[PDB]
DNA sequence: GGGGGAAGGATTCC
DNA sequence: CACGGAATCCTTCCCCC
């Protein structure tokens, strides 16, 4: 089996680059500005220019301006980016049927049943990330190797603009010198937890007992990264489907006011709505980020699917059964649609 | 003993 | 200061064969 992995380099500011060729060579950082304060916010995502100096996702945009004060700070557009994505995946279809669209800049092809040998597949790789600049202007990471978690640290390792053929006898290197914490899935808390079992490696994970490892990180990610560090792991390409859409926003300030969210929470619902498209969910969740930046959620399912009109009602409910249940002030405020029809 | 679902929370960035 | 979208997993609670 040979899994080919595909993944845009800093794609939203890259996109903004594509629609405006001037940014080309200057910092470029997109942000979500709150409209809390002149420049509250945080930053989306920020190109290799900026990325050098610390300018990275997540970092308030105050602080990116302590460091770029000159960068170009650009407002994020994501209809934009997600047109910009589908048109790409469009193309990798052109090479398999089995493809699975993992995020809205990264996917999997499935292409053991179209090559013969990696070489053969580092020219494929070398073919897609060509048809990609042409067409849509856009560089790419390619990640090669025989399952998709092995596939995605090849590319991982290969950015930006890169291509790595991890093969079968790399994968062997990997499991024993692979820092387990750059395996996708293990982030800073199951980084940490893993360290006070003395687990550094994929390997390590063979030497403890199951029953305390699965006490540590729960049944699914022990079973995971065993089969991984066995080599015994080889997960099919499925081709995903949305099982969820929704909305959050930021207010101009914390509150615990009903009267004075609600207009949040109608406008997620409105935004919310407008991308179902044409699809019915039968179950709603109110979402709210408190002031420590701590997240809490009421949801509800319905026998039947929920009209817009139903929605604004209930989620109302459920924002008064979280300020009920909930004595801190409420940051962030939105909702989120399930069990699609 | 345990299927199956729903709910609220936790974690990754896949 | 610290936005935003969505998948997957864990745990407790329920209902009940
Ligand atoms: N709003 C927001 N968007 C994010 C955040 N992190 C990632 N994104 C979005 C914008 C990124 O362009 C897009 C793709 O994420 P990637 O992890 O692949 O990062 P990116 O492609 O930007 O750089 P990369 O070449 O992969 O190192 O995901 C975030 O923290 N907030
Ligand atoms: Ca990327
Ligand atoms: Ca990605
Ligand atoms: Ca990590």
């Amino acid at each position: 089996m040979i899994v080919l992995f595909v993944d845009f380099d800093y794609f939203y500011a890259q996109v903004e680059e594509v629609l405006n060729p001037s940014l080309k060579g200057k910092p470029v950082v997109v942000c979500v500005f709150s409209g809390r304060f002149e420049d509250s916010g945080a930053v989306a995502t920020a190109n290799y220019e900026a990325r050098k100096f610390g300018v990275k996702a997540g970092i308030p945009i105050v602080e990116a301006k302590k460091i770029l004060p000159n960068a170009v700070y650009l407002p994020m557009r994501k209809e934009v980016y997600q047109q910009v994505s589908s048109r790409i995946m469009n193309l990798l279809r052109e090479y398999s049927e089995k493809i699975e669209i993992a995020s809205i800049d990264e996917a999997y092809l499935d292409i053991s049943d179209k090559v013969r040998d990696y070489r053969e597949a580092y020219n494929l790789g070398l073919e897609i990330k060509n048809k990609i600049l042409e067409k849509e202007k856009i560089t790419v990471t390619v990640g090669i190797s025989k399952n998709k978690v092995f596939a995605k640290i090849a590319a991982d390792m290969a950015k930006p603009n890169g291509i790595k053929v991890i093969d079968d006898e790399e994968v062997k290197r990997l499991i024993r010198e692979l820092d387990i914490a750059d395996v996708p899935g293990i982030g800073n808390i199951t980084a940490e937890k893993l360290k006070k079992l003395g687990i550094n490696k994929l390997v390590d994970t063979l030497s403890i007992e199951f029953d305390k490892l699965k006490g540590m990180i729960g049944e699914a990610k022990a079973k995971y990264l065993i089969s991984l560090a066995r080599d015994e792991y080889n997960e099919p390409i499925r081709t995903r489907v949305r099982k969820s859409i929704g909305r959050i926003v930021t207010m101009k300030r914390n509150s615990r006011n009903l009267e004075e969210i609600k207009p949040y929470l109608f406008r997620a619902i409105e935004e919310s709505y407008y991308k179902l498209d044409k699809r019915i969910p039968k179950a709603i969740h109110v979402v709210a980020v408190t002031e420590d930046l701590d997240i809490v959620s009421r949801g509800r399912t319905f026998p039947h699917g929920i009209s817009k009109e139903t929605a604004y009602s209930e989620s109302v409910k459920l924002l008064q059964k979280i300020l009920e249940e909930d004595e801190r002030k409420i940051r962030r405020i939105g909702v989120r649609f399930s069990k699609f029809i």
